[PDB]
């Protein structure tokens, strides 16, 4: 059923399964050892399949997945593929490990004890490394279309990577207008044009780093809260927009804002915020 | 959204509780109504209740409304989770149905697997299968078809009376689009009739065949259907013939009720009619 891409296909009697990696709702992630996907050393990854009540709809999305990981070359804040085991057996989708988890639960779990709570500047940090893995992603035609916390990993040592591709996709493979376009987006990170004219384009995503920004600032807070998904469009349109988090600068507050322009090109580019955070980054430290 | 006086139910008669579920596809939390039964204006009904996921996507919505009207069209039955009110104005979509205690049927099932927690009788299972099997006659008389028939999506009342629930996959027979390519895209694997892949077609014969695996579940106590059969390598074994060996504590009866479930000529496999009249044959004898 799946064709065999030599440049990507890895032995699975050279892969050992280890234990689950996150709740498991839309998927089975587990961690594992796979003996010179690197060339005779053992190198601890995390393996993406189905679960055992998955659809076909659910096969076809995580073969997309990989085809799309194939085509986003390495970079340090980016999950990256290393391999897959597509030949006789169930589709194992290998890619690189990161043992601190999704960064929602990594805020949350480092709140004011009223682990070692997050200081100012590893925020900053925090927002410029996804600033850069998403001016990358951009730079190669991709457009991630689901960013929030839940979907950047932590490494061991703090770095931040953009993770679950499920949903991105080429610059030019989005149908534009038609009305069933962008359906898949969680609402609450999905920029305006993204529903009312059915487009997509990197601004769009930049919307959404937004209310990742918020997130992060706010230690993994929710957004909108109190606000129903059904409502959310109607206030956003009337120019509502989230308050800054508490502790956080106006500076940054004001970053958030422009994000969350109605117009995507008075927005910033994923380039301006990454020169931006490497200015205020820099200054904190000093 | 439109209004429909006959289910709406004021959102201040209605006290939010504790989450149901795992909450993977959507948001499901214990509720007190007060006065969702007309002939009681006063009094506070348990209840259960839907709604979107604090990053629920668009589509998430139009399902829950599709999943509320479909529910509406769904006469009330014992043996089936029924619509009782809706909250669709000024505010978050709350679809408001029966609650069940117990929770859904695999999970209660292997629950009282030999090591609340009293292991069940021979009889039991052959009962709970009736129940099921009634749900999906009624269910079927309305021109119906579930899609996605499963342990998962059966919940036991206070009772252990048995409901057939999750009506998100649900249509009218006559609202399917017949071969095309994602008609029955969204239906999990090891449940599905096998013509519902390869002819992209959905009958009541496909829902019996779900019943059948519905059946295995039950007669293993919550068993893994397909155990150790990956779901990409699953309908080639199925085209082969392949088929469930008998659960240990199920008789040879019962178990060729399920073979003919999983009969591979839709028409061959029996109808929820029929399974009812055997199963009742069955129950009779036994108790």
């Amino acid at each position: 059923e799946l064709p065999e891409d030599p440049k990507w296909e890895f032995p699975r009697d050279k892969l050992t399964l280890g234990k689950p990696l996150g709740e498991g709702c839309f998927g089975q992630v587990v961690m594992a050892e796979a003996v010179g996907i690197d060339p005779k050393e053992a190198v601890t990854v995390a393996v993406k399949m189905l679960k055992d009540d998955a659809t076909e709809k659910d096969l076809s999305d995580l073969v997309s997945e990989m085809e799309m990981m194939k085509m986003i070359g390495k970079h340090k804040n980016i999950i990256n593929l290393l391999g897959a085991c597509t030949q006789d057996g169930p589709l194992y989708v290998i890619v690189e490990y990161a043992s601190k988890g999704n960064l929602r639960e990594y805020l949350r779990a480092r709140r004011p004890p009223g682990e070692e709570q997050m200081t100012f500047k590893d925020l900053v940090s925090c927002t410029y490394q996804l600033a850069r893995g998403m001016e990358y992603l951009a730079s190669q035609k991709c457009i991630h279309r689901d960013l929030a916390a839940r979907n950047v990993l932590v490494t061991e040592n703090n770095v931040m990577k953009i993770a679950d591709f499920g949903l991105a996709r080429d610059i030019n493979n989005i149908d534009y207008y038609k009305k069933t376009t962008n359906g898949r987006l969680p609402v609450k990170w999905m920029a305006p044009e993204a529903l009312f004219d059915r487009v997509y384009t990197h601004q769009s995503d930049v919307w959404s780093f937004g209310v990742l920004m918020w997130e992060i600032f706010t230690l993994g807070g929710s957004p909108y809260p109190g606000i129903p998904v059904e409502e959310l469009f109607k206030l956003l349109k009337e120019g509502h927009r989230m308050d800054k988090p508490a502790n956080c600068t106006n500076e940054l507050y004001m970053m958030m804002r422009d994000c969350w322009h109605a117009v995507p090109s008075q927005r910033p580019t994923f380039k301006q915020l990454v020169e931006d955070l490497d200015r205020i980054l820099t200054l904190t430290t000093n």
